[PDB]
DNA sequence: ACATGTGTGCTAAGCGCACCTAATTTCCTGACGGCAATCCTTACCAGCT
């Protein structure tokens, strides 16, 4: 039912603020490829911001530092972050997670789903590009959003994170 | 910012100072006043176009 621009799944381009005008952008004008939003979608379960405070966040109320190792190679960047745990979880490309008891797991929190995405796809598109720069085909018009209030609890320690003490996520401190 | 316009015709050398001397005390400020905003929302709802 609740439908906002594709424009603030890409947290870089700018969405529908309290502005007449964007940084020379305009919502469900510009064309965005398959590719973009799908590597979009992947910033969903890792860096999803509050939107007002009635809007809920991901697995954490703020997106926490991210500590990570680098390697030369993709399988040097698989193998140097292997570290595992005993529990196993439910992933989200599996279907309807089971909530079941708290302390869900690691495969559950690394594809948390803090908002549902549908997408929607009028009579064919565009022709090129006008907001990304790979000219493409046909692109895409408008996405779909809604918002899962996580529930309460959920004790859940993130491998990448950085934590406070208090447990509250630690967010980067630029203004 | 010496020279130079001499025009009968304009010198010149020796010589130029040493020494004692300069002080202290204390005094020196309290108080009151010190900016607010606005540069992303628990967002729908009702005054009315
Ligand atoms: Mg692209």
């Amino acid at each position: 039912s609740r439908i906002r621009a594709i424009t603030d799944l890409i947290h870089e381009i700018p969405t529908a603020h309290n502005l007449c005008h964007f940084k020379h952008v305009t919502d469900y004008i510009d064309g965005l490829c398959e590719a973009c939003c799908i590597k979009g979608l992947l910033r969903l379960p890792v860096f999803t911001t509050v939107g007002g405070r009635g809007i809920g966040a991901g697995i954490n109320n703020t997106p926490p530092f991210y500590l990570l190792w680098h390697a030369n190679d993709l399988a040097g960047m698989l193998a140097q972050n292997w570290q595992p745990w005993d529990n196993m979880g439910i992933p989200a490309w599996l279907g309807s997670f089971q909530k079941e008891s708290r302390e869900v797991g690691l495969l559950a929190g690394m594809t948390w789903l803090p908002r549902k995405v549908y997408l929607h796809d009028p009579v064919p598109g565009q022709a090129a590009c006008c907001s990304c720069g790979l000219p493409s085909e046909a692109l895409v018009y408008s996405c779909s959003i809604e918002v899962e209030p996580v529930p309460k609890g959920l004790e859940w320690k993130d491998p990448h994170g950085v934590y406070t003490d208090q447990g509250k996520s630690l967010q980067s401190k630029i203004k």
